[PDB]
């Protein structure tokens, strides 16, 4: 209809005019208080701090420039704070401010307490189908939305999935995310959710985040993925395979959407034909969304993650606290100095 015309038309123009001007250097480290670790990876971490002037809460996100360089990230580092400070959408963490000194990079966005998907999927063993429905048509919701702003965003899975205070989704790490008109070509993202033609070294297309769904909407329903193996490269032979085998507890409707989903031959895989997003949206397991009522945040979830206020990080894990020390001297000042 023209009213989802318009409103992408607008979330476009919108996009594109943060995507040319980005915003910079809107806070500083001091002008908060550390609290505590809540995830860390190989080139950085992520932490709870208070704002101590305002007293609101965030989860900053700390990148050590010397190992982003090592690790071949710098481009995928500006990839991410520049599509994070130009996007806007319901289901999507919310950058407030960005910085950087002689060692770090710093991204503070909204600290969602409720915790990764991941945690409540492993917590209860599997989601029902009208569970995984709610979850899986706010991705639907997001992907139209990245992609018609020429953005893949190449890292879903259950961990980067947070649950908030009404039980909805908001979509954190950006890392992979990219601006792509045509193909790209990078390897990345996890083993259990990549794509045969990332595997196969092609150059790919939006349609990697399509096939992805299916695997995630495989796990919610299952309990775990459909490519299991104990080391990548079995992971891999299974994936380019794509032979499939669906629990007899699936719906027909859900095993006819993870086929369609799960598509090895890229040109035939649903999202990635004439009718883009709308092949899903009118499949027979999206019979029941209401997909206006959803992007309205109207729907009643199907269950809000248990806490005590915006500070409570029982949601989340435990991990040795280590510093945040900033050198004496500017390191990589050149690599980073769009940042
Ligand atoms: O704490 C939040 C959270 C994030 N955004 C808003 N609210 C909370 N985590 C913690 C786990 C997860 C996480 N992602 C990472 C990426 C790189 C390195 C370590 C990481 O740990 C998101």
């Amino acid at each position: 209809q023209e009213s989802v015309k318009e409103f992408l038309a607008k979330a476009k123009e919108e996009f594109l005019k943060k995507w040319e001007s980005p915003s910079q250097n809107t806070a500083q480290l001091d002008h908060f208080d550390r609290i505590k670790t809540l995830g860390t990876g190989s080139f950085g971490r992520v932490m709870l701090v208070k704002h101590k002037e305002t007293g609101n809460h965030y989860a900053m996100k700390i990148l050590d420039k010397q190992k982003v360089v090592k690790l071949k990230q710098i481009e995928h580092t500006l990839n991410e704070k520049r599509i994070l400070q130009a996007v806007n959408f319901p289901f999507l963490v919310k950058l407030e401010f960005s910085f950087k000194d002689n060692s770090n990079l710093y991204m503070v966005m909204e600290y969602v307490p409720g915790g990764e998907m991941f945690s409540h999927l492993r917590r209860i063993g599997r989601f029902s189908e009208p569970h995984a429905r709610f979850y899986a048509a706010q991705i639907v919701l997001t992907f139209e939305y990245l992609h018609s702003l020429d953005l893949i965003y190449r890292d879903l899975k259950p961990e980067n999935l947070l649950i908030d205070q009404q039980g909805y989704i908001q979509v954190t790490d950006f890392g992979f995310a990219k601006r792509v008109k045509g193909r790209t070509w990078t390897l990345c993202g996890t083993p259990e959710y990549l794509a045969p033609e990332i595997i196969l070294s092609k150059g790919y297309n939006k349609a990697v985040d399509w096939w992805a769904l299916g695997v995630l909407i495989y796990e919610m329903a299952a309990g775990y993925p459909p490519f299991f193996a104990d080391q990548p490269i079995q992971i891999y032979e299974k994936i380019v395979s794509g032979k499939v085998r669906f629990p007899s507890h699936f719906s027909s409707d859900l095993k006819d959407l993870l086929r369609n989903l799960l598509q090895v031959d890229l040109t035939k895989r649903f999202g990635n034909l004439k009718n883009g997003v709308n092949d899903i949206k009118n499949h027979k397991w999206f019979a029941t969304t209401d997909w206006i009522a959803i992007y309205q945040r109207k729907v009643e979830a199907p269950f809000i993650p248990k806490f005590k206020g915006p500070g409570d990080t029982s949601n989340f894990d435990d991990y040795e606290e280590e510093e945040i020390r900033v050198s004496i001297n500017e390191k990589c000042g050149k690599e980073f100095t769009e940042f």
